[PDB]
């Protein structure tokens, strides 16, 4: 079901984003199961931070870490997780873990749901307190898990996010 | 998944509504996408308005305006988005907006979940000040949305309600 | 698709738990429909109680009363109705009611989710608070519910708690 | 603050409930502390049961048992603890426990708060529902502190309850 | 306590609102008591409406209608009420009532509590969404009250808004 | 009302903390002005962080920097800001920032309030994952505001917590 939701209406201006994590919600790391579609508990996170945004996932994209591309959508209210939003990319923030690189695109409502992202055309139209927020939460929530850690490269701009989202949603199509 | 949910266990004195909003909630409209059977955000909803009851649709049934039969279930504490909740029609909002007519179902808990509707039979037995709320809320809540707007024309029977239950239901059915 | 979530990776040890109703939430009994596999309201409980821990079931399991076994899980934070714990069984309350025995199994996040329930091995580790809470709610809730009632015998083991989950999981697969 | 709170605007119609507790919230029990006039964390339930109305007390009463008249207040959302809600008095809860005789009147908030419950005259117009969970609530939550129970004896009606605001506000 | 509070560290630039409703809550419309200083439920709104903004008032500030003068303060997370925030004011919502003339102030968090409100200096630095949202909130959160309306006649300016916190301020 | 919350019944290990902030809330540091005695909103936090137990102070206590002495609370529920928790010292948190040198104590709900602490005697016998959180939490919160830090220097038992809260009520 959540299965069956489309990468997008026109990727990659056009996408969904299906949320497993609310902004600013008690520190329960959900995820999409795979193979059975539904919210799995992956961890409770250690640290006592939370999410500065929305978190998810772009369906039918395969990142090279083997998992599909993580989001982040800001709202004016927290979303449910298992709901799915309409998104465009402006954004990405680069890093690396004790698994190589990563990245966490940054998506914006799209303009049929609201009218107020629409200034939001690329990395630097974005608040500079959410993203330091943003950056600082990804160097330190794994700070209190064994053998985890993450540091951060810096910020991409909107054509950066939109290569990842089509070279990920490419390399799933790819078996 | 909710696309198997039933119209209901004895259509139309006895159906399921599948919740899209909750009672009270943050103004997040969320939809139930067709294809998908996933929660959708659809719009931030512009003014600073609530909806008075938990909002959502009978499945397999088809309105006049190609969308199922809309509506408000009452509860004594708000339901969750995607849950399904067996009620008793008892009553229908009618009104018009930029496109046509529409109605607003009304259903309250079945005695199976409750007993604290089973003196609600009829329009007229739900408090005043519930029923001016959900007016006043359908006319009001599109004020802020460009090229939207709503106005009621007034409140029909439990006949009234399963009539356009039955109809819908019966429209949907054939193709 | 939370019909197609397993049991678990390797049961009894390693069971996945599908939550229906949170700890500590408003008196809303949810269920998962067995057919259609999505969340409904059975019913709005009658009295002021609240579950001390969140409550679900295993999937593919069949108990005597023609249910899967149901199955509290502690967590450090409210879980969201639909979403599933991988969690390790450790204990069992035994009770009866108005149609025969019945228990109700409880288990801890797995360690792969927090380090923080792994010194819980068996039932006399999990705090007698809790379990004097569990065993107190299970003989109350339903005192206020017509033809119904509960009364408790007492906690068993791990042991006793696996063997309940595999007898089950044996006799769903048995037709 | 609190402790400048009148017992009402015309006792024993129209009085003044200063909230400890929501309805419909986590197990603790707040007071406000007498000396002070602070909101004190007096307990953490033991029981996983929540409050059916919110409760408080009305100030200037002194009960028998040393302390403020409790009063139950039903309202259609909760309200916050410190908060003073302007009400009706409507009925009463007789109960022994421990310590031994106790009373819990019900109010109903007043009309120039809300039109909803005008209809509640007298004890017996509130919910039937309401008032059974009210008395399961006073009877079992206690059940896992040693040495403290409750048995409720029974309801009585709005000028029971008003003939204690009176007694009780002379009393102190 | 709240009836100790400055109306600010330097009025008007620089005031303390005292926050009686939270943004976003439920319909419970709460009223700091000027006799006592308390917490009071005023009303439980009829309309299913919410505050855009967490709603207050100064201290130490009367306006023509005998009452404190109202404020608007936006902030990123809602305020407890009953707390008590230091913010700068930015513009001012002009309407009429059932009782005449009324205006409700609009200020944004100061400096030193958070840098997100810096570059709002006047009304009209404020996002187009949330003053739309306040004009319809007060055109409309009356609707269901017999006898009560509200028309908004417009929005005034930063130095319109320091104007009357000056001369409240000194019709105390 | 607050500004006349006592120290403590039978301090040192007998005592009240007075909160500001609930564990586990949105990141709205509030604090009580010593002045007035009202809540004041101090900071929106810039980290995404929020405190892992409920935070506040003993009332009638000076430490070095001329504020109370701060102490962290654990309890099953978060606590509302402005109430006041009776509670036993455990433990302290030793810390330097910008500033200079700084002090937290943690203490546990009194046995009074609930049993479910009693076993915890000295900083030792919490949680690892708590007391690991509440270092995380002070070692990183004023990462985003500039020309702030904290460099956490290590823990210490209850007796140490104890005589930090006598040299602090004396200082007064
Ligand atoms: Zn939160
Ligand atoms: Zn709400
Ligand atoms: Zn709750
Ligand atoms: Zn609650
Ligand atoms: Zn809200
Ligand atoms: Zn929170």
């Amino acid at each position: 079901s959540l299965l069956n939701v489309p990468a997008g209406k026109d990727l990659p201006e056009d996408i969904y984003v299906v949320i497993e994590i609310p902004a600013n919600a008690d520190p329960i790391k959900y995820e999409i199961d795979k193979e059975s579609g539904a919210l799995f508990v992956d961890r409770f996170m250690s640290t006592a931070m939370f999410y500065p945004c929305n978190y998810g996932y772009i369906n039918h994209t395969l990142s090279l870490d083997g998992d599909p591309v993580d989001v982040l959508v800001p709202t004016p209210y927290p979303l449910q997780p298992g709901s799915v939003t309409r998104c465009r990319p402006v954004g990405v923030l680069k890093m690396t873990d004790e698994a190589g690189e990563d990245a966490k695109l940054v998506a914006v409502p799209h303009s049929k749901l609201s009218k107020e992202y629409d200034h939001i055309k690329d990395v630097n139209d974005l608040p500079e307190l959410l993203k330091a927020q943003i950056a600082h939460f990804f160097e330190h929530y794994k700070d209190l898990e064994k053998g985890k850690w993450v540091k951060v490269e810096g910020w991409e701009n909107a054509e950066a996010a939109k290569a990842e989202i089509v070279a990920s949603f490419e390399r799933a199509k790819n078996k």
